[PDB]
């Protein structure tokens, strides 16, 4: 299990959390020096538990599928909550079995459904360490509309930061002040599956992508990533989604 405390949190302690999160995900192989997540893991070993503590010291435990870094559900006091999707239902067979009750959220965990439930796109939801503290607080007490927004914050500040160093750094910049995600941040999130695939295909193709991946740079301009020498590959992406899961 991996842990993060918002009480006394700073950029360094957050960086240590994201390092721990990445380090927990199992892999046998690296592709261009980037850990390749496993095709599958059977049983309870599929799920990583993250213990998160808000500034007041209250906690949730979040279940993460170690093959795809997807959040499946979370435990808050004696109640578990899982996304309304088959992978989460399966997870609920293995984690938080001790919960007194299990609530299925009224949405799946994909960004599109969460944004609909929340009433707002990610572009307009501030992220940062204060926002993460707030998200943990929200998730302690069931409100499905508020939780959707909280879960968009939680997913970006854990999973997406684990996937991309750039996103980790963006959250570190927002240690004491929230700010809506940069356009480049959104682009990277949206491209993780595509990049993961092309980096794997590039082995066998001299490091050249079969199909370019289009991103937005931090300044605002659209760029094409065509091969493994790109900074996105050498110095940003930290985890690859297995092509078996794409
Ligand atoms: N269940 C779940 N879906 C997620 C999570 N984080 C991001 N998503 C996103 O929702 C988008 C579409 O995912 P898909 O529904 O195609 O698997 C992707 O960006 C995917 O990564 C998460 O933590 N849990
Ligand atoms: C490889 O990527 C680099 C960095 O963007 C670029 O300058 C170069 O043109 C690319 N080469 C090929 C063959 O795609």
């Amino acid at each position: 299990d991996v842990s993060f405390r918002l009480s006394g949190a700073d950029p360094s302690s957050y960086g240590m959390f994201i390092k721990d999160l990445r380090n927990a995900l199992p892999h046998t192989e690296k592709v261009y020096n980037i850990p390749l997540l496993l095709p599958s893991v059977s049983g309870a070993g599929r799920y990583l538990l993250m213990h998160l503590f808000n500034y007041d010291g209250n906690t949730i435990t979040v279940a993460v599928d170690v093959t795809n870094v997807y959040i499946m559900g979370y435990l808050a006091l004696t109640t578990s909550y899982f996304f309304n999707e088959p992978a989460a239902d399966l997870a609920s067979q293995y984690v938080f079995r001790s919960a007194r009750r299990k609530i299925t959220l009224p949405y799946s965990g994909n960004y599109e459904r969460l944004q609909i439930a929340a009433g707002k796109p990610r572009e307009k939801i501030p992220i940062g360490l204060p926002a993460l503290d707030t998200a943990i607080s929200t998730l302690l007490h069931y409100d499905s509309t508020a939780a959707a927004g909280a879960l968009l914050v939680l997913i970006q500040t854990t999973a997406e930061a684990a996937r991309f160093k750039y996103i980790e750094q963006q959250i570190q910049e927002r240690a004491y002040r929230d700010e809506v995600p940069s356009s480049a941040t959104i682009s990277l999130e949206n491209s993780w599956s595509g990049l993961s695939k092309q980096i794997q295909l590039a082995q066998g193709n001299n490091g050249v992508f079969r199909t370019p991946t289009v991103l937005v740079d931090s300044k605002g301009n659209r760029v094409q990533i065509t091969n493994v020498t790109s900074n996105v590959v050498t110095s940003n992406i930290q985890l690859l989604l297995n092509t078996k899961n794409i």
